[PDB]
């Protein structure tokens, strides 16, 4: 239902911002300072959906997880530890992966949602994934790559 | 009911409501006073915008919204009392979230009924303002010690 | 008649005043369209915030303040009338302008009741607001093309 | 089978682009006693509608589209119809001619909810709803400036 | 007694009246503790211009405003105590409200002299000073939970 | 001489006093010249304010006020002097300083005035500016080394 | 005629011109008063800017600008009308655009001057004004429904 | 040719230049892709103005600009090419400076030609106009390891 | 060593921050929105301060931890999952709790910075031992208590 | 055996008190030709060391200590002298009194700085570091304008 | 002697310029303080953006500006004076009006070679630059009590 | 070496620094020009601010730094070459980040000699500015695709 897909997201998105800081961190290359920049507006951007998101779950009376062990243990997004240097386009490679499991992720939820009749919900999922699309265009675009390549 | 009719219908729920919201602004006594009085300025400020694009959009469809004190007591469904007897905070402010409850269901049928009609802009208007009078609930249902579905 | 009863009747006035402005804000139509709407726009704030300042003084003179519309329409002496038929800009503008000089007048006497009792707060209080509102008579029976006194 | 979004959303980036220009054409040669008024008016409006074409543009891109980016293909696919200014005109006919490029992309916005709506497109859909009222609240002002109803 | 001990006798009042706004500031404790923590800032600030502007408006009819903490306790009527044992926040907040109704009383009969003497500008300057006063009393007096009057 | 009569007056005395302004801001030369430059323009934009605010309260009540040069020099009583030789910036103090006396008397003539005729809107308006020149007069005062009497 | 008696030529026709745009600012009366009066307002402050440049360019070159009304009437080729009778809206445009005429026109024999004695400085300074000025003469003529030459 | 329709020229090769600005702004793909994305919306910012103030300068001097993109196509020399195969960024980035340098001769022309028929405004304009088109091309030439002049 | 210490006190960081979380979604009482927007305020301070300390580490040619499995495994500081309504009160003293400790530790860096020479990151946790010590004094003065109670 | 960090916190507590009110002073009886440029100076002044005083006696209670919040606490403890207004003054007059209870604040903080390093207390030692680092610039200030060195 | 070298003789010129200017910055002692110690940083800033543009400009045109201390102290034209023995505050300020005049004169000369050559786009700039530095002179002139052109 | 002469030689150390940071500043070319051209911006702001705040301590403590391009050539370690043969990108950056190193080890040797002599303000100021120039080494090495101790 609604409230196991927003509680999931809630993690997905603690794992995703800790990963936006690990690119926001070990990143090197030409592109440092505007990717560093950006990498900070991105966390920013996800943290305030994850805000949304978590008091969205209280408001249709859910309880969202509130620790790292329930981050770790229920999200669908894969964490590395970072071990060795990695270029620039490695690290937007796997950011622009994680973009695309929460696109596809959230629009699992707008189905689910516009299905349950929770229109509220939907239309905020709806906005998010607006933004994931466009910054999945604007990070491929990045990479030299269609948005759908 | 198509949508002009609850349009208007939530132009004077709206109106009503702000005046409540001056009514616990004003009488208001007890240990939270200047949090929940700034807050309730907060709250007017909200549902005025919330009003004013309610009764410009029902312009925008070609409708004519209720302008005057007769025709919002007239039409609006939520209740008002005048203040006589010295309320509690916590007596307003389950009032507040009485009228808050109401104009969630009502909305909620708004959005239904919008939906029907094939006008998603005011089902996208209706689903945002549906969206802050959650979260309101939430808030003040949480100020009250109770969950949001209580 | 005292200063208590006088400061309730000036938060009604003042409160079907503010839906009257809301009115004009909505049905207007002509040349001068936008101008106006903003204009309207503007003094709904300022009138609203002139019923929250008397209301709030109201209350500390130890006094209670009307804070429902039934009692605003009992106690308001400002008439409204429900938008019905299509009316001119100038129209509006002409029953604003009555409005306004209705408060004017209604506050000048306010001002000799406080003025009496020895209440130099609310005195000042209406004097300042007996300003801004001779200002706007001014304004707007110049946009009419008339004498502000006319 | 049916028409899909990207040449719905190019059609809209043509019809954007003319509309802008259009925007121009009022913003430098209306005459009257709203001038300030409109002239002001009209840079708001141009702000507004410009970055409505900016945002259905990268939207294309974000679908995989390709979004017109010359001239020539804007005025050959664009459905709105443009008018190099030759005899004086008064400022009820400028305000015609806005009006009714407003009516033309409302109705054209909402088929394209519809279609987006049908294709399961929530995204473009959302987008072409604010959009959408966004249009039908000037068509409010802008035809009771000119003394008419909304929906006259 | 005239315009200038008046004025300068309130200039000590005020210095003492933001030392003790500093004492609650600091020694507060419980529950509303962010809150009027803020508030009493706020005070501190709002008190302070008008200390400021009284001291300077004393300088410019001619006078010679205290200058020194030694005066200011040799002629201010407002009454300071050092914090020894704690106190809660209600007893806080009835001191402040104390030290509001001294200045509310003392600035009243400093608006009579004023009057009397013939000097409108510290006149008005008096009440609006005494208007800011009021709704400071009504505000914290609701607080507490009691009438603006008792 | 009645109200409109004297705040036409006080129009003409402004409009020669702002151009007095500009004549210490261009010819003044001495050690303290960015600082009176910049203060001479903040007494330009202030007195400019305030030649606004009385002329259209001036309208307000009905009056006409003057717009042009000639009724200006016609009407005013501050004198004004052609730059020809050059002075040193405490003569051009003491100009302003005079000036400043010459619209503070006239001015409380004007309180006196107003008050007396029951005109209580110009009564603080003038108050106010009064207040403003007051003010003014122990600064510069102060800075030639004097009292403010002064 | 050098560049230094241009300059101060200009400064009296300046000021003239913001008297006039006072005038205006007050007399006017018609349907389009809000928008004229902030314009004119506008107007007021640019023209301000531009006399209070003129005039220190005209020190910066060694210059002596003139600083009272008696020498602006002096020197001054803008003519002014004291308001008698009310006029309309239109009228008074036609008078302002009229003085726009005038400026722009001895601005560009300003312009041939200073680019003839080799001031590239005031050469500039004049294209940026006759620039402006040109924008407010399409703008304001366009206001009346004509051509800006027209 | 004159003024006007170098002016005019230059409004059609201005819009097919801002319309050029976005179909990089849109196809650009490399690791540049954020900053000269922000670039090229800042290139839009100041050639749309630049756009804007030749077309109102236009009208200034009484002449007509162009208003459609069929008069734009007919009148430019500014060539665009619909996007069809995927370029480099270099390459986008060469156009870029190609249509710069295209700008900065004619603009050159267009200065040569105003100082000829005495129109000064225009001409200062211009030089400023191309003093920021040579600011540019430096700038972007640099990026692409280049020197300004080759 | 130095690095040790900046690295676990990311780790503490960001325990504390996802508990900051907690109290910020859970809170229920009369003074739900002062402290509200006082956990928002604690959120983006403290989300600052390791942003600087993970900074400091990179600085001196550490590697910050950049998962929540390192984090969880080298965190000293202890999180709860939520499971039943709590007051006020006990929020506040799990989150004075919580600053107690990261006085200590950040004194005990303290000392370390000061004998191994580093004054940079000595002075650095000088400053956020005081905001830190200010936000005990003051959350324990909403309690009732004193600073050293 | 050793004074220790509450005395003296509460010490300048009282100081930056006396200090302020004698900055008031200077502020309303200062005459001369640097009478506004040195009034805003005694505002913008009156500021800062206001600032000084709230985060001096918030420390002091983060220590567990106890300020002083009284005017008679402040005038029995403080050891900055303060001189009622009765003959009028110079400029340079003032200035000179100024000067002096900044270099008198200035050596207090320095003990302080010295006291707290003692003791251990590294956050009062920076925060005292950096007011005396404020007093140290004004001090500069202060004798420049009076045509002096900062060390005479 | 050509544009591009006269260009690199002003970035070395405004280098020591701006050394010189902090020099005063450090040094000044007397009454005038404050008010040119703010000064000083306003003409460091506003000079060394001149050199930016300057250098940048250089630059445009395919130029090489000097980029070290032993270039600009190699071909600068303003003298610099370590500071051993304390000066009074009106000599700095006359060795700043004594640069201000070099650089005036500098850049006229500037301004007829730009002129000559067709360089319109640093004529302009040049110009403008001379006039900020003639107000300049003007000011500080007149700070030491002195015609500008004296 | 004591505290004064170590806070001269940073101060003809930042200078030429920020000299240097023009010269990147002017001279780059490259696939990373804007960036590196507005961040070489922020760097001449952060140090010129450095440089200043040195430069005044320095007078704080009753020294006097030097204020001259020959004392700064004289006394600074900071090698500085003129720019005559291209350099790459990668170049100028290693350059930056030299110079870095430099002043980092340079500022340690500060911060110890502050620790002895017991100057606990220059010690904590040196302290602060060691930490910027420890990120800014972090930030440019990870531009070149280096470890911070690399
Ligand atoms: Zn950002
Ligand atoms: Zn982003
Ligand atoms: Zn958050
Ligand atoms: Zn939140
Ligand atoms: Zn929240
Ligand atoms: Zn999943
Ligand atoms: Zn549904
Ligand atoms: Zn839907
Ligand atoms: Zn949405
Ligand atoms: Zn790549
Ligand atoms: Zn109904
Ligand atoms: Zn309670
Ligand atoms: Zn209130
Ligand atoms: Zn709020
Ligand atoms: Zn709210
Ligand atoms: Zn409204
Ligand atoms: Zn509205
Ligand atoms: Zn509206
Ligand atoms: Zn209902
Ligand atoms: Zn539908
Ligand atoms: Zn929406
Ligand atoms: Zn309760
Ligand atoms: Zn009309
Ligand atoms: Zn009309
Ligand atoms: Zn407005
Ligand atoms: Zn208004
Ligand atoms: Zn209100
Ligand atoms: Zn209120
Ligand atoms: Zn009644
Ligand atoms: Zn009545
Ligand atoms: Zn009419
Ligand atoms: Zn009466
Ligand atoms: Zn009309
Ligand atoms: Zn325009
Ligand atoms: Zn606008
Ligand atoms: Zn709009
Ligand atoms: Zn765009
Ligand atoms: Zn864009
Ligand atoms: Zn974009
Ligand atoms: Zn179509
Ligand atoms: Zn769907
Ligand atoms: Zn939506
Ligand atoms: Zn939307
Ligand atoms: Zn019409
Ligand atoms: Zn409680
Ligand atoms: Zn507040
Ligand atoms: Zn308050
Ligand atoms: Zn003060
Ligand atoms: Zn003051
Ligand atoms: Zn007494
Ligand atoms: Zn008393
Ligand atoms: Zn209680
Ligand atoms: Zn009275
Ligand atoms: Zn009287
Ligand atoms: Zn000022
Ligand atoms: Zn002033
Ligand atoms: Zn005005
Ligand atoms: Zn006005
Ligand atoms: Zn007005
Ligand atoms: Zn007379
Ligand atoms: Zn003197
Ligand atoms: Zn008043
Ligand atoms: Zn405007
Ligand atoms: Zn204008
Ligand atoms: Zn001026
Ligand atoms: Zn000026
Ligand atoms: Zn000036
Ligand atoms: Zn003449
Ligand atoms: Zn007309
Ligand atoms: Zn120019
Ligand atoms: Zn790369
Ligand atoms: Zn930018
Ligand atoms: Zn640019
Ligand atoms: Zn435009
Ligand atoms: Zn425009
Ligand atoms: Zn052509
Ligand atoms: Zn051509
Ligand atoms: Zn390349
Ligand atoms: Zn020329
Ligand atoms: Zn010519
Ligand atoms: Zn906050
Ligand atoms: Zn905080
Ligand atoms: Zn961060
Ligand atoms: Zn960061
Ligand atoms: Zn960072
Ligand atoms: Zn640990
Ligand atoms: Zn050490
Ligand atoms: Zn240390
Ligand atoms: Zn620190
Ligand atoms: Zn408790
Ligand atoms: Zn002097
Ligand atoms: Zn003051
Ligand atoms: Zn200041
Ligand atoms: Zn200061
Ligand atoms: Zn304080
Ligand atoms: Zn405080
Ligand atoms: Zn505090
Ligand atoms: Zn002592
Ligand atoms: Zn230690
Ligand atoms: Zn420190
Ligand atoms: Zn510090
Ligand atoms: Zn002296
Ligand atoms: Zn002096
Ligand atoms: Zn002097
Ligand atoms: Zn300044
Ligand atoms: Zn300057
Ligand atoms: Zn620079
Ligand atoms: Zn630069
Ligand atoms: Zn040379
Ligand atoms: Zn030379
Ligand atoms: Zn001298
Ligand atoms: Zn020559
Ligand atoms: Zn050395
Ligand atoms: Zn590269
Ligand atoms: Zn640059
Ligand atoms: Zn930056
Ligand atoms: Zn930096
Ligand atoms: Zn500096
Ligand atoms: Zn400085
Ligand atoms: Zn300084
Ligand atoms: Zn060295
Ligand atoms: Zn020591
Ligand atoms: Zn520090
Ligand atoms: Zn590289």
């Amino acid at each position: 239902d609604t409230k196991e897909f927003l509680n999931h997201q809630v993690a997905n998105l603690n794992v995703f911002t800790v990963k936006i800081h690990q690119i926001h961190w070990y990143m090197r290359g030409h592109n440092f300072f505007t990717l560093h920049e950006k990498m900070d507006d991105l966390y920013s951007e996800f943290g305030e959906q994850m805000d949304e998101v978590a008091e969205r779950l209280l408001a249709i009376g859910g309880s969202p997880f509130s620790t790292l062990k329930e981050f770790l243990e229920n999200a669908s997004v894969e964490e590395a530890p970072y071990t060795k240097p990695k270029t620039m386009d490695q690290l937007m490679e796997d950011l622009v992966g994680t973009l695309e499991l929460l696109r596809d992720e959230y629009k699992q939820g707008i189905e689910l949602t516009d299905k349950e009749g929770d229109d509220v919900t939907n239309d905020m999922l709806i906005a998010f994934k607006a933004s994931i699309d466009k910054h999945i265009w604007m990070f491929k675009a990045f990479l030299g790559k269609a948005p759908l390549e």
